[PDB]
């Protein structure tokens, strides 16, 4: 049961009804989604409303320019702190680890839910590079826990890996297809992220609940007014071959990209740690350091100024309609792409890098947010800006003679924005989330192969920003096993366990008992029937093996020496073993048993001998060496 | 192990070196593909061309038509039969029964090889209805098994379920996007007829495989010479809200059909299993069976006899072709749909039944073969009835608003498809594979709502059909869990094992071994430390334990040599039992354990002690009660 402790950036943990639940739960996740999708709009109509109503001077418009993004993040990190400082940040690294079978204290209540997405509206309503996905991914969760708190639904179950997986999972699934508003895409994409290994039965239930979902949201909309971000590209040969060798650049440099973004976000949370004068001085004064980010990045969008030359006059909605458009920009979309005293390719680099460092600031503010939508709009514009020099290369055509059929430079977006996604988020669904969010199917091949190729050069490098995450937050992680050498495959648990293992024998006087608890520093000690034998019967636990010296050691009626000899384990609870090591186990026999078994450590024996232990920590240093 | 038995119809089963592996799988699959869809295309063209060649006599029309099937027919279980009797099937249910650790004989070889391709071209090109799935499954795993053996891999890992999964996952995913030329979907429906759980890190190995696939079908394509049943429908509301309930009903129809497809094909297996002498007498002259069937099939699609009112004269491409159009037959499409004699109703329901019972009885017959699309084309023609009646019934539209919008019974016809090819297999990604096939995400909605509708009530009534040939054939069968009635998750393993379980203890004089011997039936026989202390330790084989019987009670250099002294267990092998279960353990934890881990029994224990064992047996009996 670990316990949030706050931080500047992040945080630290440290020590037949099955059908009406879905029906229930995609029903409330659209309703929610609804509401909250209204309220944002309202909040960006507001901002526009008051930017060109105060149109006197360059002073009162910077002033609001910079003033409105200001009030919300403050007012935003305000409310999450007094209500439920534990829910800032994305909440898919937090999910993967509760499904895992470990227990954060408060995590999913009413507090906060209602924190939650207060912030999240008021976050994502001013014009900070924000997301929210893992905020979605959240906040169905807690939906779906009220809901089986309203109807008790999953109480039979014993183990925690498997009572909480089936619903957790469920929503999960739905939470991202309502963020994307994509069903299967986001199905896809929930399950590559918050699991390792996943059932087809919870596939066919998110599957399931999220197509009711959607078809709630087609109703909802047919009785107010493909959907997000449609995109209208000629149908007849829409790409060439000799074109392919461009999609396979990009997804390199997407996958060369989303690592570094990883990294930059890594090295940014640990520096500020580093430095410790200011981060006691903003610890005093915690409202200061969202304040002061937003400002900055304020102050470099404002259009009349610096922003005119990274297209600081659209929000994130018009970036995206922008750079999927059906027209060459070399041959509103240009006139805020195109100004005067510059190119489309100046203002496409400097977007990029801008947005870049941008986004890898501000999502670690102490807010709700996500970090899905910044890189995809990152990986729009370097599709577009390799599209756009494809296209100027080629002004008539790449195939043969001109043939009057010219490079769509919009493809060339579509896929890069899919590219980098992946490669960031260590996923390839999102080939399936783009497909279903353009509308469109023809640009399938070039979509996949750079997507595949930004994940094979991603995993090379750094692990996923969410594992970065559960790093940083000092939650438990097992690292992701590997890809592309076979030097795994010829580890065994021999070479990687430790043979120290502190145990105790049943014999076991109390004179025994102490020296063994004090001479480790792990959790629970093993127990064997004999130390002529050591065959393992279960473990032991900390807080108990003290209470077995404490309640015999305690005042009882020098006289500290007539209460060693004996023992007593029959009123003792002793946990079992179930799931044990063999000399020969290989490493990914190892992997499979930690990450699906709901299992931190295992023991390893010959026939019933205990002859080491083998813990996570282990795992780490095996597989990354 | 197991070995292969021949029967009538289906037979029984009794007693960087990742990227080079992928490239090169990806490869060999495509070409092998591309050799047999050009060499099935060339025997049905020469069909046709046999047909439209001689006009003399309606008797030399026929005897044409009823001999060339005849002639392939028994050439290719002729051949199968003669090279590798056990390439016969569909190759699934095998290659999901070997990814669990089972071995079998000379499933994966190169006579199996040259068998399974040489009889599926000449099956393919008589005109029966026959699917490819199933034995582009096994076809790509034989390739992967090949290659493994050429380039010296996978060979450090010790347990056989996990070492066969990292080579033959990835391959099953080729093959079935090479069969279907559809990646993301071919790869989905892999996941979902071959395994449980799956990894993440395999789906993307198969990603990877499926990506070189495609891109290297599409450079054969468009150098050397997409959307194999391509649609044009109009993207501008292509459907109303008001014609979601006509889905519904086409979901839940397609549930109950599969079902009765799948109750059909078991049933047919059955009935000729218990006739004694006419399943003797064909056993004799085997070759009578697949002539026979194929003689009364082709003779009732005779064009000028039975053939017309069914459409007999068009091919099974043909046939999909016409059933996808954008037009409405009632107002080469509609003619071969509207004899003379005849409307387009009668004729659709009239190729309906024929195919349902035709399909079922092809699929029973020993030469490989699939049974997916003959599925699909039922479908299509279900959803085309259902179109062509709603249309008829609204002439002018379902909104009177504007008589522009009318309906469109292609995208009836894709929904129907996709909900029967689902409600068969049990898997939903037939979606998935229907956007990739038609090229459109248009009709994404009503598609998902008729899969998730069909797989509910087809899963509430009846297994798969590769569950059910698995269950023909008497392979290892684990039934699935269930969804929608929650009375699964009272059920724990104290109420499902068995108290009694064959053992020796340590001492164990030869007395006793022989007496638990005698008592026992079973393959294995539990060790525990002592009969006082009953500790498990580990397990005996059969094999071993009576070799040590026969050794000991050997002539050793009336009968004095009876030799009953007390047995030596050190010389012995000991298998170790590394999972055990505690009683309060779940049934879904317990299904968990057996599908994932390799194990066919598992043992009860409670701080060491045995009392009970739970196997397959008991398994089945818990999830079916
Ligand atoms: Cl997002
Ligand atoms: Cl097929």
């Amino acid at each position: 049961a670990l316990q949030y402790e706050q931080t500047l950036m992040y945080g630290r943990y440290t020590q037949g009804e099955d059908w009406i639940f879905l029906v229930l739960l995609g029903l409330l996740m659209a309703l929610v989604s609804w509401v909250m999708d209204y309220a944002i709009a309202a909040c960006l109509q507001a901002q526009q409303w008051m930017s060109r109503g105060l149109n006197t001077s360059i002073l009162l418009q910077y002033l609001a320019w910079v003033t409105y993004p200001v009030v919300l993040i403050t007012f935003s990190a305000g409310f999450t702190q007094i209500l439920a400082p534990q829910a800032v940040g994305s909440g898919i690294p937090e999910m993967k680890t509760i499904l895992r079978g470990v227990v954060l204290k408060e995590y999913l209540t009413l507090k906060t839910f209602i924190a939650k997405v207060i912030g999240l509206t008021c976050a994502l309503g001013s014009g900070m590079p924000l997301g929210k996905e893992g905020p979605f991914v959240h906040i169905a969760s807690m939906c779906a826990a009220l809901l089986s708190k309203f109807l008790s639904l999953f109480g039979g179950i014993y183990e925690n890996e498997s009572r909480n997986t089936e619903m957790l999972a469920a929503a999960c699934a739905v939470g991202v297809g309502c963020c994307f508003a994509a069903p299967i895409g986001g199905v896809l994409f929930s399950i590559e992220v918050t699991s390792t290994f996943f059932a087809v039965r919870n596939y066919w239930r998110g599957f399931f609940a999220a197509t009711f979902s959607a078809f709630i949201f087609r109703v909802l909309a047919v009785w107010n007014r493909t959907a997000l971000f449609k995109t209208r590209f000629r149908l007849d040969f829409p790409f060439d071959l000799q074109e392919l060798p461009a999609f396979a650049v990009i997804g390199i440099a997407s996958g060369f990209g989303g690592a570094l973004f990883v990294y930059l976000n890594r090295k940014i949370v640990q520096v500020m740690r580093k430095q410790k004068t200011i981060n006691r001085f903003l610890m005093r004064k915690r409202l200061l350091f969202p304040a002061l980010v937003t400002l900055l990045i304020s102050t470099l969008t404002f259009p009349p100024g610096f922003g005119q030359f990274m297209a600081g006059q659209l929000s994130q909605k018009e970036t995206l309609v922008t750079l999927f458009d059906n027209r060459t920009w070399v041959r509103s979309t240009s006139q805020a792409w195109n100004p005067p005293r510059a190119n489309v390719f100046l203002t496409l680099v400097i977007f990029i890098l801008m947005k870049f460092w941008m986004s890898a600031l501000a999502t670690t503010i102490p807010v709700p947010c996500g970090a899905f939508m910044p890189v995809f709009v990152i990986g729009a514009a370097f599709g577009r800006l390799v599209g756009e020099s494809m296209a100027a290369w080629f002004p008539d055509g790449i195939h043969t003679d001109s043939s009057t059929y010219r490079i769509v430079p919009g493809g060339y977006a579509v896929v890069g924005a899919a590219a980098l996604a992946g490669a960031v988020t260590h996923t390839v669904s999102t080939a399936v989330i783009v497909f279903e969010l353009t509308g469109q199917i023809a640009h399938i091949l070039p979509v996949m192969i750079a997507v595949i190729l930004a994940n094979a050069v991603a995993q090379s490098l750094q692990p996923s920003l969410y594992d970065s995450i559960i790093r940083i937050k000092k939650l438990p992680y097992l690292p992701e096993l590997g890809w592309g050498r076979h030097q795994q495959y010829r580890v065994r648990v021999e070479d990687i366990m430790v043979r120290d293992v502190p145990h105790v024998a049943l014999s076991c006087t109390f004179r025994d008992l102490r020296l063994a608890l004090h001479r480790t520093k792990g959790r629970m000690l093993a127990l064997v029937e004999s130390p002529e034998s050591m065959i393992l019967l279960g473990s032991i636990e900390r807080s108990q093996v003290v209470a077995l010296l404490g309640a015999q050691l305690s005042p009882a009626r020098w006289e500290e020496q007539q209460l060693d000899e004996p023992v007593n384990f029959s009123d003792c609870k002793i946990d079992p073993a179930p799931f044990q090591l063999v000399e020969r186990t290989s490493l990914h026999k190892t992997h499979t048993i930690f990450s699906l078994l709901g299992v931190d450590h295992a023991y390893v024996t010959s026939i019933g001998r205990l002859i080491g232990i083998v813990t996570l920590k282990e795992l780490r240093k095996a597989i990354e060496g």
